[PDB]
């Protein structure tokens, strides 16, 4: 499975790269530097270097398979391309880019566009913001509803 | 008025400057390229040429007075800084910058973001679509609510 969606991009199926998939599929990952996604790929315990993270994650953008991108100007995200709709919600004193969806919104979303004539084809919804109480540059679970 | 801004962002209070700045104050004229500025500085009968429009909206910026934006990649809008709420309905055909604001949405901005932990300090939403009937291209009454 994850070895067909590989080919239809274009690579060939190491292991590698299936492996960096497979964090990128992992809940806690969706939205991920290339570092911590080289912490996670250690914490596993594989020996796979953080260069050859970068290496691979470049590759998988060239071949449509991941989109990057810097939420905090900085610091490079990658997520799957191929994913359920989200927005990001990111939090400006420790990085973390959460996602979310609402109903209620995408649904206004298109009744907006729609009353100035225009049928909605393409959003994208950035929120920003502080870590209501404390610091969550410690509390790890500080943004996990 | 008008002259009392200006000198806050530290320029001298030409005629020019104050005309542009009376054309980013018109209702229609919220969102402008420098060109289409132009254009309503002609209709009024400006002998103010394209180039010094471009000179004054740049300068603007760097006093912060107006904020750029390239909404369609390529064609760069300028808009005053300093203005109520609101944000962007873009269509993809035509060009037109639609500004809207919707307080359910804002504050379910806010509950999404003080879920996570997150107390909400800026966002930005993008819409974008295409003319739902005919082509916009043609009717300047297509995006007018
Ligand atoms: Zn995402
Ligand atoms: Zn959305
Ligand atoms: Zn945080
Ligand atoms: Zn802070
Ligand atoms: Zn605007
Ligand atoms: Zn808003
Ligand atoms: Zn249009
Ligand atoms: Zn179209």
């Amino acid at each position: 499975d994850n070895n067909t969606a590989l080919k239809k991009a274009g690579l060939k199926v190491t292991l590698p790269r299936l492996k960096i998939l497979e964090v990128l599929q992992e809940p806690d990952n969706h939205h991920v530097s290339a570092e911590d996604l080289y912490k996670r790929l250690i914490d596993m315990g594989e020996e796979i270097g953080l260069a050859t993270v970068y290496r691979v994650l470049n590759q998988f953008d060239d071949a449509g398979i991941v989109t990057r991108h810097n939420f905090e100007g900085g610091k490079s995200v990658f997520e799957l391309t191929q994913q359920h709709h989200h927005d990001h919600l990111i939090c400006l004193d420790c990085g973390k880019v959460i996602e979310f969806s609402d109903d209620s919104i995408e649904a206004r979303q298109r009744e907006i566009a729609a009353k100035h004539g225009i049928r909605l084809t393409n959003h994208s919804l950035y929120l920003y913001g502080h870590c209501a109480e404390g610091d969550c540059r410690e509390d790890e679970h500080a943004h996990e509803g």
